[PDB]
Formats: structure tokens, sequence, C-alpha cells
């Protein structure tokens, strides 16, 4: 469960160590992934030179951070690539387009049994209420499982927003790095439990499985990719969506597009109010302070108050004490 957020990590930058990882990640049945690259200073949405490619799987409660740098691509793709290759090991991403076409690029690997969970979330957003927004795993793991995440306000994360440096380049890399680089992929494979296998999310997986096949066929194709799947950047396909997920939802009750029955304004507002005592479901023709007679008691025959509530909460009349008016020593 959240036993994932404590997994620790290992730095795999020697021959040995990765033939080691290796044989730990095959009996996976998921393995999150992630990338870590060198920062560009262009304009270009290619990412830079792979530095670290970070894998955590649910056969092992470690973190692998391959130092595809040190170790080279051609090391790190000789025993990798079967494995990244076996459609019955699921790849999660959490958005998969810049990640995939670097692994094409710059090692030549096109991974199969991919799933991207980023697309998943909006897979579901279109399903209940045709919105296509990409959202950043800050938002959708607040979302999905209650957990802020704290890397965004970490040093590593603002040194990259400056992006006046690679970052990624140092060896060896310090710790609050590996570390900001083993929190994306416990952010992936955490989320998975969420997503996938639970009867209470309203996709397929087998159909978002679909879905984000179609990216990796756009973005695996040996070159950069130049036309992008998405009208913009922090979205997705409406056509693909249309074509994979089905048809986009929206609000039962008042007929809009955007959000669920649970969310309308007018669901909430058109409610009854009673104008006389202020509270919510009844109007005042059938309100109780208003019209005491709709209440007879259960044991004493005065009408106003039911049996759960036959005590008196008004103070004295004559002094203000506890107790009820008649009785009070002034007047009798
Ligand atoms: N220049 C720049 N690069 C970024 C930024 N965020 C992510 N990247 C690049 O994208 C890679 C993957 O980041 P992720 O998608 O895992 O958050 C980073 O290692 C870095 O190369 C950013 O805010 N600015
Ligand atoms: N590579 C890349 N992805 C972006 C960019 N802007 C938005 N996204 C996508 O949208 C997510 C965050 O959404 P936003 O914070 O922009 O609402 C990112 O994780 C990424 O999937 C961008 O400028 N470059
Ligand atoms: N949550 C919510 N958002 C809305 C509604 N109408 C427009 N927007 C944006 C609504 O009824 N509910
Ligand atoms: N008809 C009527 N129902 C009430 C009144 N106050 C509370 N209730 C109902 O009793 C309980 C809630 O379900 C609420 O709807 C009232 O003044 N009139
Ligand atoms: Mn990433
Ligand atoms: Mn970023
Ligand atoms: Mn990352
Ligand atoms: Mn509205
Ligand atoms: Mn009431
Ligand atoms: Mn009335
Ligand atoms: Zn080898
Ligand atoms: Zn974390
Ligand atoms: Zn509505
Ligand atoms: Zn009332
Ligand atoms: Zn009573
Ligand atoms: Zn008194």
């Amino acid at each position: 469960s959240s036993m994932i957020l404590k997994y620790p990590y290992r730095v795999v930058d020697t021959h040995e160590k990765l033939k080691e990882a290796v044989t730990s990640l095959q009996g996976a049945r998921s393995i999150a992934l992630d990338i870590e690259a060198f920062c560009t200073t262009d304009q270009a949405k290619q990412l830079g030179r792979i530095s670290l490619v970070q894998a955590c799987s649910d056969a092992k409660p470690v973190v692998f951070l391959f130092d595809v740098l040190t170790l080279t691509p051609d090391v790190f793709v000789k025993d990798m690539q079967s494995l990244l290759s076996d459609r019955e090991i699921r790849k999660l991403f959490f958005d998969c387009r810049r990640d995939v076409e670097a692994l094409s690029c710059q090692l030549g690997v096109k991974p199969e049994g991919v799933l991207d969970l980023q697309v998943f979330f909006t897979a579901i957003q279109w399903k209940l209420r045709s919105v296509n927004r990409r959202s950043g795993m800050g938002y959708v793991l607040k979302s999905v499982a209650g957990l802020t995440r704290q890397e965004g306000d970490s040093a590593v994360q603002t040194a990259m927003t400056l992006g006046n440096r690679p970052v990624w380049d140092i060896r060896p890399l310090p710790d609050h790095f590996l570390e900001y680089a083993a929190g994306d992929v416990r952010h992936i494979l955490l989320l998975s439990n969420y997503l996938v296998g639970n009867k209470d999310v309203p996709v397929d997986v087998v159909a978002v499985e679909r879905l984000t096949a179609q990216y990796v066929e756009h973005y695996a194709v040996g070159k950069p990719v130049i036309t992008e799947a998405d009208a913009t950047p922090a979205e997705v396909n409406r056509a693909w969506l249309e074509r994979y997920i089905g048809p986009g939802g929206g609000c039962h009750f008042c007929g809009a597009k955007g959000h669920t029955e649970a969310e309308c304004f007018k669901k909430q507002n058109g409610k009854a109010k009673c104008s006389f005592c202020g509270e919510v479901g009844h109007t005042a023709r059938n309100c109780f302070k208003k019209h005491p007679q709709l209440l007879t008691c259960e044991k004493c025959g005065q009408l106003g108050h039911t049996g759960t509530s036959c005590f008196r909460t008004n103070p004295c009349k004559h002094c203000g004490g506890p107790h009820s008016s008649a009785n009070c020593h002034k007047v009798i």
C-alpha cells in the first residue's frame, strides 16, 4: 500500500549491479518507469541526454536508479531491452510522450505493455465530464491518494525550473538528487494501486492500454517528433479519447459537459431551502418551526416537538434562571 513511499533507492552504475537489478525486475508484473535527462538550453521539446532511468517494480521493495550516463546506453540496452520489450510486464509511466521519444532516439528501444497513468486519469475525467486536461503528478496524488508531492518544493526541482544548467550531469549525484529521482517512480507505482484493478474506476485498463499504445506508436519513431499528438502539451487528443475510451460524459442533472451531477451547482442551489428556519430540505409551507402543529409530541401532548427534544432550552422570563417561567419564585 503506502509502504511504497518507503522503498530505498539503489544506484545501479556498474555491470555487476546492472545484472543483479535485471534479475529482480524480470519477475515483475508491473514496473514503474521514469527518466531524468540533461536540461536543454534551447527551445526544442526533446529531452536532453539521458542521465538516469528510474525503475520501481512490484517484485522488490527497492527503487533502481540506473546511471545510464556512467554505464552507457549500450551496456544498459543490452540487458534491459528484452524486459522492456516484454508485453507481459506492464510498464507504468506518468506522461510517457517525451520519455518514449528519448528511449527511441537515444537508446533505440520501443517499450511494449506500456500504460500511461496521467492518460489514465484524464481518461476518467473524459468519461465523466468530457474534460481532456492533463494533470500534474502533484494534483493527481493529492486527488487520488491525499498525499502532497513535496519534491516540487525541493532545491533540485527549482534548479531545473531555472533551466540554466544540465543539472543531471554531476557525478557523483548528491543524495537529494537521487532521493528526488526515486520519488517520481515511487509515486507512479503507488498510483497504479489506485487505478489498476479497482472496480470503482469507470474505465477499463485495457482501453487505456490501447490509448497509451497510440502514444507510443506516435512518439517512438527513431527520430525526434515534430508534430505532437495533442493540440497543446497539457491535454489528450479528443479523437483518440473518443475512439478508445468512448463518448465523453457530462452532468445528468443540468445537461452540461465539464462537471458531474455531484459537482453541479444547479443541483445544490435548486435544492429546497426553508425561508423561515434556513434549513435545507423543506419549504416553509412544511416547516416545523413555522407550523408546530405538524408535530405532536410522543410523551407530553404538546404541539411543536418530538420525543427526542422534550427539554426546556429557553431561560426564564423573569430572571433568566435555570428553569421555566411559570415556576419562577417571583410570580408563584
Ligand atoms: N528545462 C527544464 N527541464 C525539465 C523541467 N521539468 C522536467 N524537465 C526535464 O524532463 C526530465 C524528466 O522530468 P519528469 O518528466 O520526470 O518530471 C528532467 O530530467 C529534465 O530533463 C523543467 O521544468 N525545465
Ligand atoms: N513536456 C512538457 N509537458 C508539459 C508541459 N506543460 C504541461 N505538460 C504536461 O502537463 C503536466 C502538468 O500540467 P500543468 O501543470 O501544465 O497543468 C505535465 O506533467 C506534462 O505531462 C510542457 O511544457 N512540457
Ligand atoms: Mn517523467
Ligand atoms: Mn517539471
Ligand atoms: Mn522525474
Ligand atoms: Mn453551470
Ligand atoms: Mn428542522
Ligand atoms: Mn409558510
Ligand atoms: Zn551484460
Ligand atoms: Zn515522494
Ligand atoms: Zn450540472
Ligand atoms: Zn423550516
Ligand atoms: Zn414533549
Ligand atoms: Zn425565574
